[PDB]
């Protein structure tokens, strides 16, 4: 397969794609489109948002994926990042909400203008982000093993780091001194996979 | 197992869990909690949010599962409900993803004064709510037989029908006449399983 991610030029919805194919080891184009160009472009990506995957063989053609995390599972399926057992399914699954839930929290400042913004950040982190953190941990504590489910990289793991980032966005001294198990979690990961070690050391900084 | 979903008097996010147990055929306790009742409860629940679903055996005794959509995949798997391939699990989850946007739309109009709550809903069903439902009939549309993905219950049938039935709860009239692909779905998965049509009829009537 010839693989391009597409999606504008940010971390947001693609991020655990592109940190699946880096952890699997699998090249793939990152196609980022710039807000001004999108209008121009939406009409040719099916269905019309991002992230879109496009995935060209040599004998059919192209095929086109849509849908973030579901294009991420079954990436991660095929690379055997989704759990060994059922039960470790669950777990993937189950820290895979949890951060979803803050990835949703994060959601409600986008867009939002520059005073606003400031005050749904502060409501989001004083209220359901710290309670949602604290499900995270007891998550982390329950694993059998370094990182979030057992001691193998599983898509757990990098949509926990990519919400992590988010929230590190909002105010990035929300884990200074604290969250010792979020800490540890990371440097665990960095430690087992130096491809994510390296990509994340080379990602251009972005906004979101 | 003694299987007993925990949540409010409500579909919300435990019906996911209780369609799956109903297509798969497993007996469980529906525990219902009153709003009144729930901060005197909320501390013996893990984590304190529902669903959470209490499992009794009879040799070690109790496990707590947590997440709502965490639960529902697994007990799918389990039941072979994902997807018989990798590229229908793909489907499901895309489905899966597809359908919980127009959730995630839905939940906007949840605890607003009668007044906003209005101004939202005519927002989102003229707004996102028909982009999303475009997309869903794409998917329905490609299916290789007459329910979701392919010609067997999947996990994406059971959550494509509980946010529709969020959505003529915002507008009872929004399907009248239109989306035939989406009614279809619904009469093929009744027809396909006469649990479900069961559960169905016979269920309580709730605001969520
Ligand atoms: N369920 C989603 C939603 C994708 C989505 O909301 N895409 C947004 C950007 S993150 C978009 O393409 N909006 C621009 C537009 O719709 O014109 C996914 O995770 O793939
Ligand atoms: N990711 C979720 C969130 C569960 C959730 O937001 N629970 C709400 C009701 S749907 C709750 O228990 N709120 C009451 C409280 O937190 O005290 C899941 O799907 O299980």
């Amino acid at each position: 397969e010839h693989i391009k991610v597409i999606y504008f030029d940010g971390r947001g919805r693609a991020e655990s794609i592109r940190m699946t194919l880096v952890a699997a080891g699998v090249d793939y184009e990152d196609e980022r489109i710039s807000f001004q160009d999108w209008p121009k472009i939406k009409p040719t990506i099916p269905g019309g948002r991002l992230p879109a995957v496009k995935v060209t063989d040599d004998h059919g053609h192209v095929k086109w994926m849509l849908e973030s995390l579901a294009i991420a599972r079954y990436m991660a399926k095929k690379h055997h990042m989704m759990g060994e057992t059922d039960e470790e399914y669950y777990s993937v699954e189950k820290l895979i909400g949890q951060a979803e839930d803050v990835e949703h929290e994060y959601h409600k400042t986008l867009m939002k203008p520059q005073e606003e913004k400031e005050k749904i950040t502060k409501e989001i982190l004083n209220g359901k982000v710290p309670v949602l953190f604290n499900m995270i941990c007891e998550s982390l504590k329950g694993s059998t093993g370094k990182l979030a489910v057992g001691d193998k990289v599983t898509l757990a793991d990098l949509v926990l780091i990519a919400v992590i980032d988010h929230v590190t966005d909002l105010d990035k001294g929300f884990l200074t001194g604290k969250y010792p198990e979020i800490h540890k979690h990371r440097e665990n990961l960095l430690a087992s996979s130096p491809r994510l070690a390296k990509y994340l050391s080379n990602r251009p900084a972005t906004p979101f």
